[PDB]
């Protein structure tokens, strides 16, 4: 199992607003490296959610919804069904690596799944990882996805960089909270 102790990364909070999901992050290794936890379904369990990947780009893969889709454990008891690996299929639409993967996301909200590209460039040793969430009708669908999406980041960069990782519910409700209080829309359309 791959898991370096390479450098303790610091980071920036999101100012102003987008339509999109905006995160731009540096990261520990060359590129490749980082790729390691997008490509092995292993541990990618551990800080998002299991599932290798097929062989066409536009075909359908498989994938696990764990605890909260990166980890609970022990939860406020307000999601229970959130609480459950829930399998699920999603389209995947590029993976040309190490450089960008991309797919589509929990279509929770009305009209077609949103999608996500992660797009990695890579520095003079180091990497940085640009999370595009793409294809989100407003801020209502970032706050769709909000519930854990965004908060994988900080497991990530835990992850990647040898350490242990933050406290998820404390972070995931804070970040709702700001998500919440932002710009918001109940849009479920049920045929």
């Amino acid at each position: 199992m791959t898991s370096p102790s390479s450098a303790f990364p610091d980071g920036h909070g999101a100012r102003l607003d987008a339509q999109s999901i905006r995160f731009e992050r540096l990261l520990p290794g060359p590129i490749e490296r980082v790729w390691a936890w997008l490509a092995d379904a292993d541990k990618r369990a551990r800080w998002l959610a299991g599932g290798e990947l097929p062989r066409q780009p536009g075909q359908t893969f498989e994938l696990h919804f764990n605890h909260a889709a990166l980890t609970a454990e022990t939860a406020p008891a307000r999601y229970a069904q959130y609480d459950r690996p829930i399998v699920a299929r999603h389209t995947l639409l590029r993976c040309e690596p190490p450089r960008v993967l991309a797919l589509t996301w929990g279509g929770g909200a009305g009209e077609a799944p949103s999608e996500v590209l992660f797009e990695l460039s890579e520095a003079g040793e180091q990497v940085r990882l640009v999370l595009t969430h793409t294809r989100l009708a407003d801020r209502a669908a970032m706050l769709d996805v909000a519930g854990g999406w965004h908060a994988h980041l900080a497991v990530l960069a835990g992850k990647l960089a040898g350490q242990a990782p933050p406290p998820f519910w404390t972070t995931l409700a804070q970040a709702e909270q700001d998500y919440e209080q932002r710009l918001l829309e109940h849009h479920h359309h049920h045929h």
